[PDB]
């Protein structure tokens, strides 16, 4: 119902969800490293944090982050989408959209070129979410990954 | 043969190559606005560009942050690398990739990703030192501005 910027303020309020959502996607919990994570995120400003509040209280229905990038053929910013989960409890339609609205709006708002998201091939709710708010998988460039560390510690 | 990171230093010298890159790939070069985006760029620490030395510049790499919340780690992007013209083609590139992958793993990034169009050559640089074709995400861009 409200959309909020997350803050250092909110770490403890969406540490625990960050971790559900680590988890409802197979990885290991790791909870201290998981806000340890957030806060150099939140401390050193590298994300945007958006988080939907239900009007009465401040409980966290579901959360989204973006990586701040840029083009350099364009010299316009670019926005990385790389999170987006709602709780159980919450309706995840509902949310996940208010969240995405808000922003793609920020996207606009900021003159970026495009917003770009990557995602497990093996999610297909996931990519059918994206896909329904514009996303679309351009198969006109190849897309390559070196495996430097671990993913699962 | 030396590879350096990109400081404000190196703004005048760097510049130029940088709107070459562009104009390569088909963009307005915008002498002042892509001189104007790598001081920033710089100062702010919003990417980490590499110089190939020789001192004058034969080629750079620019890779932008990013990072794996699922396994809570970093992630570079290679976004641009150009060897100047007047140089072998694959020498220069192999000694800045090679010196970005090594900052990989220096700074624990769980991978590194590239891009580039469905243009063999590239293709060929990059699979050159470990890049594989991403097999384990699927990706989605969604246009956004003029």
């Amino acid at each position: 119902m409200r959309i909020v910027q997350a803050t250092l303020e909110h770490l403890d309020l969406l540490a625990p969800l960050f971790v559900k959502y680590r988890e409802f996607y197979g990885m290991l919990s790791y909870p201290e490293s998981s806000r340890k994570f957030l806060e150099k995120r939140l401390r050193r400003k590298e994300s945007v944090i958006y988080l939907a509040l239900a009007d009465e209280e401040d409980r966290l229905l579901g959360f989204c982050q973006l990586y701040p990038s840029f083009s350099s053929l364009s010299l316009k910013r670019v926005w990385i989408l790389n999170d987006i989960y709602v709780a159980e409890e919450a309706r995840r339609q509902l949310v996940a959209d208010h969240l995405l609205q808000h922003a793609k709006q920020m996207a606009r708002e900021t003159h970026a070129v495009r917003m770009r998201v990557s995602t497990s091939v093996d999610n297909e709710v996931a990519q059918k979410v994206y896909e329904s708010i514009g996303f679309r998988e351009d198969q006109e460039f190849k897309n390559y990954t070196l495996p430097i560390s671990d993913e699962l510690s």
